[PDB]
């Protein structure tokens, strides 16, 4: 029988005996959800090109998910790639749980209308301080509950908490998030890597040999086929559903990598650990990494477990 | 001042001195396209998970396309995807365009919510009285008009015709195509290239060579990125909007190359010339190709005209 | 087969041979209906309540009409109850037709959300000098296309011209108006009576009398029902659909009326006749009456014409 | 600060110390009440009449709200105008409340596209005996909550608790209700009265001479003015919003009233109270009744507090 988002997160909060703080965050989450989804399909476009006779979308995505946040009353501190730094919530509206988002990711992809979509992990303030920034800069293993949002040919919302990866689609007749796919598990292995390869000149050695074993395996099997779309959400979430591997390694510029810890390899990698994948920086799990600066990088390689276990061998061997 | 598809293509066909039979073919396609458009973005999904208490994607959108070019009295004959011989329009139906088209392209990985779109080719018939699928086997520069839907993060639909391209994007909120880039033009030189490189194994000599020289470049300037998405609608919509090249050239698996001649390759091919760029099998234009069977492929580079001119500088080196 | 109002319009126009000009005239109606809809629905309205962290309806819906009635070149005057001179579109943009128009009517029920239509009639411009208000003063008579949009439980466009009255159904999900009712002819008699009982005692002594027998029925058949939404576009489309007789009569307190001559009660009128209903101002046919006034108040009853008959035979007794 | 009517409740459940069973049966209720919404503005009607190659409104919208609040675990009894007998759900989905509801009100305005609506009533389980039709039957006094959803120009949920009366403005483009009326209070006297006065013939002279008194004021005031839509919800709407009377007064053909006590008059009587207007019977307040049969009927006059006792004093001086 039918089962929504709201549904399925009021239950779980009951299940868990919670106060209910964490439930209204997730659900002021899934509306802000659906108002960027609105916004992303151009809902209104007319307006803007003089039908009757204003904003880029990733500064309204963010306004977005930052009034929802904080009118929720459910949190302290808010990271955003939008925010120099941590935003302290005023403290009338304070609850116990840190949130680091990138409310809209893909910005290369946004005026070709590739895929694109919003990024979020969940953390509970540990301190006894003041609530501050420090709060943000937690390890992804203690995470409570992270996902993303995907605006692709559909919309759909994958959340994870402790009890496992669960997927919704979004009706767009009624405006509500369907639960279409539940306890999400990953694929042992697949057969799409996904990185950009016009960096080649920059990989690093162990990326280059992990890549040439794709097009030309010692096992004389069939080459792994070849997807990037640009956009981290949609690179990961077609990871997920497909198995194969994601990676956006150290290359020499960026010696740390280009992603965002907090907000987008975190999210992600607690996903797909509680998928049945695996996420590494190439030294460490990506959850593992404890941060020291909010907008900090780390390099991510996730997805199937025999897939990140053949790059992580090839890595050993470099190192 | 503020243009709709509807009224733009009626204007347009005024100037033309038409008889309103071609109007009335893209009226109804651009129908088909917002209902495939809304199927896509999954409206009315809680119905099928029982909020109350099926049919593929693919096969919805080719009876949406079907039935509307049928019943706009336009054509005579139709081509697409999913069916394996030329449909012949039913006498009392008949008009005089032919159209080949694939009703849902990248439908194959639509699980994973990656961009999707449709895409057409218009013909006048050569007939004069009973049709035939010979009336579909003409080359590309015959065509009267060609043009694509995404569905991506928005919904766009790209027409061609000889007086240039123009772009639509689909406000869902009232249902019109509001024109938003008129006569579009690619630039001469971009900084992406796309394809799969997966099967870099089978790659020809010239194909091996040109991608080196885009992650290696000879002169020392910046290698290009790379992106693919895997469906050739969004790869192509990209190229078009960002520049750069797209190629889907023969491997082992696929020697005449994997993408369909009449309703991919042709279509694509006509807008990038209609934009100032270039679309080649690497032997010939594209639109030069005089088809023999109506799922024939060929192979296909396409964008930029700097770029397409140095793969084909490459090309005629290895033959 | 499935039938749109685009693609009847179309056909229509090319069935009657014209040049197109109407048709782009009624496709820019179109466009505009659908926009006020949308706004009607209330669609962004979580924007105004703050969400991120403004005109009025019938504000805005007169410049949705205005703007899309310009920008169509199809009109040289158009006339609307919120401006109080005829408004002269600019040379460049003129064509041949005269457009009276109300862009919200039911005022008295916006706040309380009961139903609210667009009116219009379009009249093709007599003079051969310069367009002016007087080439909008012309009888009902004269016009050449009339109807309405009902923004109610759903929204429908009720489009009349010589070749009959048809109702098309929008469907929001894909935002085409569909084809559900094609030449509508009216009930010859109804059973529901629909005027402002409120008014007793200022009643023509008529008026009166007519609908004591409605309640009261001589031949002691049923009495009529009573329906009074207050909205007239509401009241006048059950009328249509139903049967029966609605009356916003002259009393001496207001012995032309209340409801505007030119842009509410002759395109009702034309599409009641069209229908083979009857409208009348109790002393003539109201397409008949010449306005000096572009403002002009006119008595209506309209309806079933057994009803309307029976009504002019009371009204006769009482002279 | 915005607030979504999923915001809401859950606020309000978490202050009453609820366990979240309430809050989950509101949800499921406003799901199936968007879902009406989206069926009602006839969203997909394109797909019926052909544009690829069910039920009654009354049947799907009870179907909509029957499976929603079965699937909420917070139910035992339900009761609908569509059924015959009290529904009991099946104990593995059992809650403790008891609901009675018309899915679709104004069944005679779903053909002509005038407003028509959607009312509940939620009682708590009394008896602790097996759940039979018998929890149904309690007084109107005895209600957790109540309200209606109107589908007019917008949607809009009013929801009525102890805690008052709260307006949510369904936002279509994200599918949310937005509180736009707080704790709401009818005026204290209006000037609007109504009531089908086709039933003339068969009134009582309490209701005769009230009517009267509106239509000529013996203080010779200005008379009421007169608005009778026809469905239930849209006229009691009406009346919270700007004041007055509606009245369903007994006639030859309903003896005893017209509407249902459980899912019509109680509901509404209960939204009145809480928002400081009156609800009698004539003989009794209509939350004082005690029902013997669940689609029993009663008389009903509501409206504004000095409205109704106006009333009062004059069916008291007729005994
Ligand atoms: N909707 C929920 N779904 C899953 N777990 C929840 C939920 N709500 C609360 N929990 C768990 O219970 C804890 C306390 O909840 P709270 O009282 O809302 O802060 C959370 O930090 C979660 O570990
Ligand atoms: N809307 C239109 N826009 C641009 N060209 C058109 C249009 N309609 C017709 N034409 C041109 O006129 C030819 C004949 O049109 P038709 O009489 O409708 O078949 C077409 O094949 C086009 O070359
Ligand atoms: N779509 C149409 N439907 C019905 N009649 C039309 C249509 N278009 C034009 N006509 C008729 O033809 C006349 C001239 O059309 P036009 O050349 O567009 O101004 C109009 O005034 C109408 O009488
Ligand atoms: N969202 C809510 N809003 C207002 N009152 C509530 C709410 N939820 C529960 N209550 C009150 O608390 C009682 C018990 O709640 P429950 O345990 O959900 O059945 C209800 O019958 C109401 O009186
Ligand atoms: O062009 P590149 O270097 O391959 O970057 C693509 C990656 O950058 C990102 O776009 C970074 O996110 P932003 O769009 O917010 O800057 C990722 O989504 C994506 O994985
Ligand atoms: O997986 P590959 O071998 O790279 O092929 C991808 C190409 O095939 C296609 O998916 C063909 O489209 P369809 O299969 O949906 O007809 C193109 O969209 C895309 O360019
Ligand atoms: O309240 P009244 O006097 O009975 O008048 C109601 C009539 O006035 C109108 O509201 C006039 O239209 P406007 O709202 O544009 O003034 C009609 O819709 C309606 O039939
Ligand atoms: O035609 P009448 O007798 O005035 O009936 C009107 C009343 O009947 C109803 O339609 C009865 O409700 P249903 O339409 O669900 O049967 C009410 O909505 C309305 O107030
Ligand atoms: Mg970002
Ligand atoms: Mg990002
Ligand atoms: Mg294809
Ligand atoms: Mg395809
Ligand atoms: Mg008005
Ligand atoms: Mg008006
Ligand atoms: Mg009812
Ligand atoms: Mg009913």
């Amino acid at each position: 029988d039918v089962n929504t988002l709201t549904r399925f997160v009021m239950e779980e909060g009951r299940k868990a005996r919670g106060t209910g703080e964490l439930t209204q965050l997730l659900n002021s989450l899934c509306t802000a959800v659906k108002a960027i989804s609105s916004a992303v399909r151009k809902a209104g476009i007319a307006h803007l090109y003089g039908i009757a006779g204003v904003k880029k979308l990733d500064v309204l995505s963010n306004d977005l998910v930052m009034n929802m946040l904080k009118s929720s009353f459910a949190t302290c501190v808010l990271v955003s790639e939008e925010d120099k730094h941590a935003i302290i919530v005023e403290p009338e509206k304070r609850g116990k749980y840190v949130v680091c988002f990138d409310p809209l990711d893909g910005s290369s992809n946004i005026d070709c209308l590739v895929s694109v979509g919003t990024i979020f992990g969940i953390y509970r303030k540990k301190s006894t301080d003041e609530p501050s920034e420090k709060d943000a800069l937690q390890p992804g293993r203690n995470l409570v509950a992270a996902g993303y949002a995907l605006y692709g040919s559909a919309t759909m919302l994958v959340l994870a908490m402790d009890c496992g990866v669960n997927c919704f689609m979004l009706d767009p007749a009624i405006g509500e998030f369907i639960l279409v796919d539940k306890d999400v598990k990953i694929k042992k292995k697949g057969k799409i890597y996904s990185l950009n390869e016009g960096y080649a000149k920059d990989f690093d050695p162990a990326v280059t040999e992990y890549i040439q074993r794709k097009k030309f395996p010692p096992d004389n099997s069939a080459p792994y086929g070849a997807r990037y779309v640009g956009s981290m959400v949609a690179d990961v979430h077609r990871t997920l559903v497909y198995g194969g591997i994601f990676l956006y390694p150290a290359n020499k510029k960026s010696p740390n990598g280009k992603l965002r810890l907090l907000y987008e390899c975190n999210p992600m990698a607690y996903v797909m650990e509680k998928a049945g994948g695996m996420a590494t920086t190439g030294k460490e799990a990506v959850l593992d990494v404890i941060p020291t600066d909010i907008h900090q990088r780390a390099p991510v390689i996730l997805g199937s477990p025999d897939d990140v276990l053949e790059f992580l061998k090839v890595y050993e061997k470099h190192s």
